[PDB]
């Protein structure tokens, strides 16, 4: 017989709160978690409304419907505490991400797109030129003009560029972001992209991975999908971190394990954050708070 749980919670961080719901399903002996966690600025839904649908889905699912939710966060936390209820999220992980630097298969991660696009350029060149054998991947957000893309490249050597391993969504438009690749020589990522209407998995010049936040994404099955269509491509899929707690962290940490195995994965972003809950990530030595702890809503 089905039974639920559900938790909200805010976890201080070092976004001056991270604000978002946890759900347990429960069948028999088994049960499943999942984290709904909209993120400011970049789900359409709010935390608010994302607890109003998670409350009625459960409600209903109590009930014993079988409807799966359509708003992404809900999709997404939902589908995990499914998939670990009937046991078809791999227990396996690394818990290794790609670290997220600032200046200093070795793979990291810095964001562009913050500072102006020279200091950008400049700041990479001196990584590249510092440890040969690293391998970036950047993270602009859309945030250049072609303009700026131009001004960015125009500090990186070309005889690093083949280290970057994707930027993401350089610029305002995928055109210019096309533009951008095939002009510099560097590898492009989409994002942002695939969670556009009419998105489709091309083969593109310049284009050599995509990344997918599952938190923006929905449900597992939907992000799987998108995984093997990248795969199908050629193209490297990274599972990457929308700011989850420690537990949609994990697993997520479990999902690229399982669907992208050999692709380090973006969710450096535990360190952000003040406290663990629930699930620990390991190494880590922020405290975990236990469920216990947490404002129980159903």
């Amino acid at each position: 017989m089905r039974s639920a749980q559900v938790y909200r919670w805010q976890i201080p961080m070092d976004l001056k709160t991270r604000d978002g719901l946890y759900v347990c399903l429960r069948e028999g002996e088994r049960e499943g978690w999942g984290e709904i966690s909209p993120l400011p600025g970049f789900s359409q839904e709010t935390w608010e409304e994302a607890q109003s649908v998670l409350l009625a889905w459960v409600n209903n699912w109590l009930a014993g419907d079988c409807e799966l939710p359509q708003m992404p966060s809900v999709a997404f936390g939902v589908s995990c505490a499914l998939a670990e209820l009937t046991d078809t999220l791999p227990q396996a992980a690394n818990y290794r991400a790609a670290p997220l630097c600032n200046g200093d298969e070795k793979v990291a991660k810095v964001k562009v797109g913050l500072y102006e696009a020279v200091r950008d350029g400049m700041v990479v060149n001196l990584l590249l030129e510092a440890i040969p054998d690293l391998h970036l991947r950047l993270d602009a957000n859309r945030a250049w003009t072609p303009l700026k893309g131009q001004q960015f490249a125009k500090y990186v050597n070309p005889d690093y560029r083949d280290r970057i391993a994707f930027l993401e969504e350089p610029c305002k438009t995928r055109d210019d972001s096309r533009a951008f690749a095939r002009e510099t020589g560097i590898a492009i990522a989409w994002d942002e992209s695939l969670r556009e209407p009419d998105f489709a998995f091309v083969a593109e010049e310049g284009v050599r991975a995509v990344v997918i936040k599952p938190t923006l994404t929905g449900s597992l099955e939907k992000v799987r999908e998108q995984v093997q269509a990248a795969h199908a491509l050629g193209l490297t899929a990274v599972i990457s971190s929308s700011i989850e707690s420690s537990l949609g962290l994990t697993q997520l940490a479990r999902i690229a394990a399982w669907l992208t195995p050999d692709t380090i994965p973006g969710l450096d972003t535990l360190d952000l954050m003040q406290a663990q809950q629930v699930r620990r990530w390991p190494g880590s030595t922020l405290p975990v708070v236990e469920v216990d702890a947490l404002e129980r809503l159903l």
